[PDB]
């Protein structure tokens, strides 16, 4: 007498052979060690597998970027967390899950190891509780320990000089310096450079000198070939192999002079105007750092006789940045617009998000929306359990170029919030992306399918409290799984990378052309990007860590298969560490919200299951609340 009980000589159709994990796990492996061998010959044409068998963890230091250092030994302790962690769920929480009823004990039923397959008016589940907060402990000491493997110093001594926003347009140089004069009569200001609208002018000035640049490549390539080179100014211009209407040839030279010509004269006429159009933007240098910050954290302010023309009350005041990374070109765009172009991206990019994980959902559930016809319908193991994991991810690995692509429209001010925003919004949007709204939608499916079978078709309401992911929660298991083998195996062959390759070698200009392009075949390595990848994963593993903790130690499988791969990667084909030390500590306090991210799960499961009637609900309530205060 326990859910899932019968239909009329035709059995259940939410039931499925093991989640279907096996199978997919061979055609994953298969594609993988397919990957491997086409790395081979890539490697006999641009087995190297007793390198890994031999590499040590001296020579990458002695040669190889710093930075390097610091990401393999947060691999390494994120290996020994998983590592602690597989071995102590499956000992205990594995077999907790296994006593239970609530699955019939079915033989090959993937549910029967996951929190499904347990009593919600049990105690065994104050243990996942438990289990669920000494992770955090756990996670926690191990982190701290990772920072105390890198202990960089804190200095970042930019502080002779404030960033000043909201002065009227009409404000004067003097005027603003008078005013700090009498405001802060012991602060005395070397230099004040009022901002204005000259972004227009840098856009121009970038244009001017790209086509310069395409203007002496031509003109050498004439005196060396002594050839006209007729060119095709329109989009994909190239690939046109016929004169139709809309692909007109034009002498190149004669083109990018006119185009120079047209840029110069431009930037001359908004060379004149560029006082005009002031942004009410303002930098203050001083001789010493900390007047500028007393007048910062006054700020965080004392009147002058220049306090009400220069509405002072609506100033921003920060440190500003290093003059050589502030992006002039994007400071034209400040003001609301810019907050509202802020919702101008990202919503779009979370309508996105509607449109590339739910069809892979869907695709897992195509086959169980008749909740009828119990009898083994299912779908071909092929679909339905791995092409939409594959399709997934590979729509994650398309992601950090669309969210590049969003972060330079978005037009921010500092470069360095160019990478450690960038490495942030990429991995908020991943975990939006695999982890929670995908789970939330098949968990919502697989409330309407309960709602269109169970108990509610018959007579009565929902017998709520066998209510889990459809598969029992498998399809993201595979989804490690594809983020392990084939997902590693495909990010060590870099097929957007060798596809840049091609594409750059077979378009040129002449033949015997292999002198370029090969000198930027190989990229800087971006520790932003494969952070956020790594922590994502992370995130999708340990999440799922009290419940359905099958994954728990394939998860470990992935960073194994990362951690060798990436060594591989910071050693042969990548170029050497250079980011700076913030990135570190923002993955630091990035593996922390993953169990955080775990208790919650936890507690929305086991509130979803069962009312807040039980003292367990409020238990999990109060402490998610002091570990996310803490």
């Amino acid at each position: 007498s326990y859910c899932y009980n019968s239909a009329k000589n035709s059995t259940v159709l939410q039931g499925v052979t093991f989640g279907g994990i096996p199978t997919v796990l061979l055609i994953d492996v298969s594609c993988f060690l397919f990957l491997i061998l086409v790395f081979s010959i890539i490697r006999r044409r641009f087995p190297w597998l007793t390198a890994i068998f031999r590499l040590h963890d001296d020579q990458i230091l002695e040669w190889c970027g710093e930075d390097a250092i610091h990401y393999l030994s947060f691999q390494r302790h994120i290996i020994f967390l998983l590592v602690v962690v597989s071995f102590l769920s499956l000992c205990v929480i594995l077999p907790v899950n296994l006593s239970g009823d609530l699955l019939d004990k079915d033989p090959y039923s993937f549910g029967r190891t996951t929190i499904a397959n347990l009593q919600t008016d049990n105690d065994l589940l104050w243990l996942h509780t438990i289990f669920a907060v000494i992770y955090l402990f756990l996670t926690v000491g191990f982190m701290r320990h990772h920072t105390q493997s890198i202990k960089y110093k804190e200095e970042n001594l930019v502080r002779r000089t404030l960033f000043i926003t909201g002065l009227p347009r009409d404000a004067r140089k003097e005027t603003v310096e008078s005013h700090f004069r009498d405001a802060y009569p012991t602060c005395e200001v070397v230099d004040v450079q009022l901002c204005y609208n000259v972004a227009k002018l840098i856009y121009l000035c970038k244009e001017k000198k790209k086509t310069e640049k395409s203007l002496t490549y031509y003109t050498n390539l004439q005196v060396k070939t002594g050839q006209r080179t007729l060119i095709n100014p329109k989009p994909c211009g190239q690939f046109c192999c016929c004169e139709v209407l809309g692909c007109e040839w034009e002498d190149a030279i004669s083109y990018y002079t006119r185009m120079k010509d047209r840029l110069l004269e431009r930037i001359t006429e908004e060379e004149r105007h560029v006082q005009d159009q002031p942004l009410g933007m303002a930098f203050v240098t001083f001789q010493e750092k900390s007047m500028a910050t007393y007048i910062l954290k006054d700020f965080n302010p004392q009147p002058s006789s220049h306090s009400r023309e220069l509405y002072t009350s609506k100033w921003t005041v920060t440190f500003a940045a290093d003059p050589e990374d502030i992006c002039w070109k994007n400071l034209s765009i400040q003001g609301l617009r810019w907050w509202l172009q802020w919702l101008g991206i990202n919503f779009t990019l979370f309508l996105g998000l509607f449109f590339l994980t739910t069809p892979s959902i869907i695709l897992s559930t195509m086959d169980k929306f008749n909740v009828t016809k119990p009898i083994h319908a299912l779908n071909n193991p092929i679909i339905s359990q791995f092409f939409p994991t594959l399709l997934l991810w590979s729509f994650s690995a398309l992601l950090p170029s669309i969210v590049y692509y969003s972060t330079l429209l978005e037009s921010h001010w500092t470069k360095s919030g160019e990478n450690q925003i960038m490495m942030t919004k990429v991995y908020i949007f991943l975990i939006f992306m695999v982890l929670i709204l995908p789970s939330l939608g098949l968990t919502s499916l697989d409330f309407f399918f309960r709602w269109l079978f169970d108990k509610t078709s018959s007579e009565a309401s929902i017998r709520l409290e066998c209510v889990f992911l459809p598969d029992q929660g498998a399809f993201f298991v595979n989804y490690v799984i594809a983020s392990a083998f084939i997902g590693n195996g495909m990010e060590l062959l870099r097929l957007p990378g060798l596809i840049l390759y091609t594409f750059r070698m077979i378009m040129a200009k002449t033949a015997a052309d292999r002198r370029n392009v090969k000198q930027n075949q190989a990229f800087q390595y971006e520790f932003g990007a494969m952070y956020a990848w790594m922590l994502c994963v992370f995130t999708v593993i340990v999440a799922y860590s009290i419940t359905c903790p099958i994954i728990a130690p394939f998860g470990l499988i992935y960073i194994l298969l990362k951690h060798m791969v990436d060594r591989h990667n910071l050693y042969f084909v990548y170029l050497p560490a250079k980011l700076e030390k913030g990135i570190h500590f923002a993955a630091v306090n990035q593996a922390l919200a993953a169990p955080i991210l775990c208790l919650f799960w936890l507690y929305f499961f086991s509130f979803l299951r069962l009312g807040m009637k039980a003292p367990a609900t409020l238990f999990t309530f109060l402490v998610l609340l002091l570990t996310i205060l803490v």
